[PDB]
C-alpha cells in the first residue's frame, strides 16, 4: 500500500539505531500516522501475501475475551504460540481487557459492549474508547499489549476509528494489525447501522528489526496493487457472533510472499 | 506558532459541525499530529498570551498525585472550579492515576516513579508509558482524562514524548496542554541527564467551540513570534520536589491575550 511503503521508507530515511528486549536491534522513529479511506477498499498489503486465516482468527479470538490459544490452535493459527505458557495462556491480554477489564471494588467492565452502546445512543460522544492499557494487570501478560488504545468516532453516518500502537514490527505486525482494526470497523459499523470511515493508525516506537532489512529493500522495489474488497455475507445479532465464513474479501491479488524471522 | 495556527485553520475549513454534551455545538476533525522539537525552544503560544502560572501549578499538582484542587487555590489558579464537588474532589482524575494507580488487589502503582526508573535503567524500553484511561474508576472522575496516554523514547540521548489526547479544545485547552507536557519532559529530562528531544501531540476528537469563532479569525490574522526558552534555575534532588521559582521562561513578547467563554 502507498502509506505502507512510504512508512518503510521513513524508518529507512530518518530511523535510528536502537537495541530492544529481544536483542535483535531495530531501526526506529518515533511518532507517526497515516489515514485509510476504508471506502476506497480494504488495507490488505499487497506487496507480499498476507494469511487471512489468521488474522480473522485472532480477532474472533479477541471479542470472545479468550487469552488461551486453544481456540487458535482448533482454526490452525499459530501467530500466538511463542509466548503462550505449559497451558496455552498468555495472561490477561487484549481479549480480557477488551471484554472484563477487573476494577477495584470488584467488577467487571465489558468495553466493547459499552462502546456499542455508545454509538447507538451517544454517537457525538468524545469518549468512546477501548483501552488495553490495563496497568494493574500489566506484570501477568506475556507481553505488554501493542496496539493499546483505540478511540471511535462518528460523522455524517460514517464509522471512523483511530489506534495507537506504542510499538510496532512494521515488516511483521503492522500488516495484521491493520487489517484487524479495518475489520473491526466495518464489523462495528454494520452492527450500528453506520457506513465506514477512516482507519487512522498512529505509532509510537516505529521500526524494522536488523534482520529484516533485506526483505525490506525486496518488498519496497515492488508495485502496490489494486487494493481487495471486503464482502460480508451476514448480519448477526451480535458483534460476537461473526464467524469465520461470514467474511469474504474478492479481488486479492498480491505480489509474492516474503519471509521472516519472529523477534521473540 | 505556526503547527497550532495551522490545525486551527484546518479545524475551520474541514471542520464538522457536531452537537456536543455541552450543548454548544462544536466544528471538529477526528485524528491529526504535531511536531514540536524543543531544541527549537518551548512551545508557548506567541498569537496570544498565555498565563503561565496556572500551567505550572497544574502540572506540579498532577506529580503530587494530587485531585482536590485546594492546592491550586492556595496559588490562585481557577481552571479546575467548574468541576469540584463541595469539598473541592474532582475524583481520582489525573494526579491520582499517575501517582497510585489502584490495582484489583490493594496494591497502588506509581507510574511516574516506574517511568523515571525505566529511563535511568531500560532507556531502550518501548512501554515508557504514564496511562491516565483507568476503565475502573472512570465513573468516579468529575471529567474522564481528556490528555489520557503519553509514552516517552529514548534516542541518541534525547528524550522525546508523545501525547494522545482524545477530546481537544483547540483554543482554551490546546495551547495548555502543550506547554504543560513540554514543561514535563524538560523536567523528566533533567532528572535523567537527557536532552529534550521532541513532543508529538496526536489528538482525538479536536475541535473549536461555535462561540469561539471571532476569537479563532482574530488569532488567525496575527503572526507568530519566535518561540520563548524555558529556564530551570535549580535541580531537585527528584522530579517530585520542583517548585514554581525554579522555572523561568525567556523571551516571550506575546500579543496581547484573548478572552473567550469557557465549555462546562
Ligand atoms: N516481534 C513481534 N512479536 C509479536 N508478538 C505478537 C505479535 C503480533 C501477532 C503476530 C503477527 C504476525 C506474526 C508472523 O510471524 N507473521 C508471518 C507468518 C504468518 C503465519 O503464521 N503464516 C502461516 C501461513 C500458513 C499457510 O500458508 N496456510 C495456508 C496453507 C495452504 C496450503 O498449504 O495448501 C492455508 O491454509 O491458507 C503459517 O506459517 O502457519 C507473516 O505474516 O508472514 C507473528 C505474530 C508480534 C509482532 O508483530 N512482532
Ligand atoms: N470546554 C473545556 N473544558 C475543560 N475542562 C478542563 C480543560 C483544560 C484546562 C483549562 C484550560 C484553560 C481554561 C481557560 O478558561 N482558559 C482561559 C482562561 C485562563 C485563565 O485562568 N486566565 C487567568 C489570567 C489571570 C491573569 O491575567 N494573570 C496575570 C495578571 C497580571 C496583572 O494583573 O498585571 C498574571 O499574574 O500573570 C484568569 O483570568 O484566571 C484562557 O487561556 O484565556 C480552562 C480550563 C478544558 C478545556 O480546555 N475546555
Ligand atoms: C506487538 C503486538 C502486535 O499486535 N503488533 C506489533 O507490532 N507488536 C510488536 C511490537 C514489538 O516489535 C514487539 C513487542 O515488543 P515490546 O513489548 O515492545 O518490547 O511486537
Ligand atoms: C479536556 C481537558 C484538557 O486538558 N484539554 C481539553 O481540550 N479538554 C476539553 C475537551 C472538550 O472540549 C472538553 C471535555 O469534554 P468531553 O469529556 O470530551 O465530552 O474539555
Amino acid at each position: 500500500m502507498k502509506q505502507y511503503l512510504e512508512l518503510m521508507q521513513k524508518v529507512l530515511d530518518e530511523g535510528t539505531q536502537k537495541n530492544d528486549r529481544t536483542g535483535t536491534g531495530t531501526l526506529s522513529i518515533f511518532g507517526h500516522q497515516m489515514r485509510f479511506n476504508l471506502q476506497d477498499g480494504f488495507p490488505l498489503v499487497t506487496t507480499k501475501r498476507c494469511h487471512l486465516r489468521s488474522i480473522i482468527h485472532e480477532l474472533l479470538w479477541f471479542l470472545q475475551g479468550d487469552t488461551n490459544i486453544a481456540y487458535l490452535h482448533e482454526n490452525n493459527v499459530t501467530i500466538w504460540d511463542e509466548w503462550a505458557d505449559e497451558n496455552g495462556d498468555l495472561g490477561p491480554v487484549y481479549g480480557k481487557q477488551w471484554r472484563a477489564w477487573p476494577t477495584p471494588d470488584g467488577r467487571h467492565i465489558d468495553q466493547i459492549t459499552t462502546v456499542l452502546n455508545q454509538l447507538k445512543n451517544d454517537p457525538d460522544s468524545r469518549r468512546i474508547i477501548v483501552s488495553a492499557w490495563n496497568v494493574g494487570e500489566l506484570d501477568k501478560m506475556a507481553l505488554a499489549p501493542c496496539h493499546a488504545f483505540f478511540q471511535f468516532y462518528v460523522a455524517d453516518g460514517k464509522l471512523s476509528c483511530q489506534l495507537y500502537q506504542r510499538s510496532c514490527d512494521v515488516f511483521l505486525g503492522l500488516p495484521f494489525n491493520i487489517a484487524s482494526y479495518a475489520l473491526l470497523v466495518h464489523m462495528m459499523a454494520q452492527q450500528c447501522d453506520l457506513e465506514v470511515g477512516d482507519f487512522v493508525w498512529t505509532g509510537g516506537d516505529t521500526h524494522l528489526y536488523s534482520n529484516h532489512m533485506d526483505q525490506t529493500h525486496l518488498q519496497l522495489s515492488r508495485e502496490p496493487r489494486p487494493l481487495p474488497k471486503l464482502i460480508i455475507k451476514r448480519k448477526p445479532e451480535s458483534i460476537f457472533d461473526y464467524r469465520f465464513e461470514d467474511f469474504e474479501i474478492e479481488g486479492y491479488d498480491p505480489h509474492p510472499g516474503i519471509k521472516a524471522p519472529v523477534a521473540i
